């Protein structure tokens, strides 16, 4: 039972470098860039957004360019630009 219904553990995935968590959908053969789209929701923890991405077969990543842009949603970026969070 959620006896911790009154306690909420804070969990922030990536900050400063990318500051934006999301799922990067890799390509098939023409790999080079991954379609990463910002997932609007309250990431309860790591296993939460880690699975939210793996749902379709993706993974939790962190990229840039989605900080200085209020409209940070869908972007076209390099796979290297999105580095997996440490400890994930």
């Amino acid at each position: 039972s959620p006896a911790a219904m009154e306690r909420q553990v804070p969990y922030t995935p990536c900050s400063g470098l990318y500051g934006t968590a999301q799922c990067c959908a890799t390509d098939v053969l023409g790999v080079a860039d991954l379609d990463c789209a910002n997932p609007p929701a309250t990431l309860a923890n790591a296993t939460h957004f880690e699975s939210t991405c793996a749902a379709i077969g993706q993974r939790a990543r962190c990229c840039k360019d989605d900080v200085t842009n209020t409209g940070n949603s869908f972007l076209i970026i390099n796979a290297a630009n999105c580095q997996t969070p440490a400890g994930l």
